[PDB]
């Protein structure tokens, strides 16, 4: 259950997601794109569901590119600001989940995420803690899918 | 072309539009939902497009429609923070465009919104001068459709 899912996101998690989020979430259109370079570069088979996005490989250049990354960061910024009402938590990650299921994303596929959120987090020396607070936030919209 | 409508958001525009989501941006749950439900109200005509919310008369006791309505919220929010780059207002609003167009959503459909966004402006005390400036804002949207 998404509310199951919830319930790991303690008072420490969600510190360490709100003091991590004030960074990262600082520069959207910067870090957006960092975490989606990365996700092409280490998970290659992953670009074939982004052909509506051009070419990838131009990043930054790309406009397409450009603005699904600091789209994507305005959905985590959405999740960051539900955190203390588990109701609210959960209706805006079950509406968000609708389009990701009809583009056929398993929660397996979704958790690849996870390895480009440690880099960018690290880009910006925050460990392998708040790696982990990420990876309890990601395994909510896994309960999802 | 949706760069010379961009264009029309001026110095004055920008601000009106920044100064009134200030208000209306710090309760996202509230306004969110009384933005759908007027619009419900003014043009019945569009629920249909909405059919996978189920009964959206029910407003903020539909989980769906609350989901929706604040996820509504932060695209929104998305669109006033690129108004200091045309460049990154356009790529957002092209991506954010193509769902809407999948959904077989018009310039003519979307323009109803601005009946609603007054209504709800109103009754924060900001006036026609602010309900004008977020009418320049959806028509860069229209331009995209
Ligand atoms: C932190 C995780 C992620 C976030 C916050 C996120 C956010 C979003 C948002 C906001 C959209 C735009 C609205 C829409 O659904 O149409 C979107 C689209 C999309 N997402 Fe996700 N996403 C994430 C991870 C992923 C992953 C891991 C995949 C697959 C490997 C994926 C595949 C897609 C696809 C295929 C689209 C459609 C792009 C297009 O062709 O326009 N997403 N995502
Ligand atoms: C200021 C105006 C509006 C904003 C900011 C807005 C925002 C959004 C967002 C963020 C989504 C979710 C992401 C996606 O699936 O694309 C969405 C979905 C949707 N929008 Fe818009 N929208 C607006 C107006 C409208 C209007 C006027 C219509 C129709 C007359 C419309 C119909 C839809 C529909 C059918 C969905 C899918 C809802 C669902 O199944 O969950 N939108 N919109």
């Amino acid at each position: 259950s998404v509310y199951d899912a919830a319930a790991q996101l303690t008072a420490d998690v969600k510190k360490d997601l709100r003091d991590s989020w004030k960074v990262i979430g600082s520069d959207k259109k910067g870090n957006g794109v960092a975490l989606m370079t990365t996700l092409f570069a280490d998970n290659q088979e992953t670009i074939g569901y982004f052909k509506r996005l051009g070419d990838v490989s131009q990043g930054m250049a790309n406009d397409k590119l450009r603005g699904h990354s600091i789209t994507l960061m305005y959905a985590l910024q959405n999740f960051i600001d539900q955190l203390d009402n588990p109701d609210d938590l959960v209706c805006v990650v079950e509406r968000f989940a609708v389009n990701h299921i009809t583009r056929k994303i398993s929660a397996a596929e979704f958790g690849k995420i996870n390895g480009p959120i440690k880099k960018v987090l690290a880009s910006k020396n925050f460990g392998d803690k708040y790696a982990n607070a990420w990876a309890k936030l990601v395994a909510v919209v896994q309960a999802a899918l």
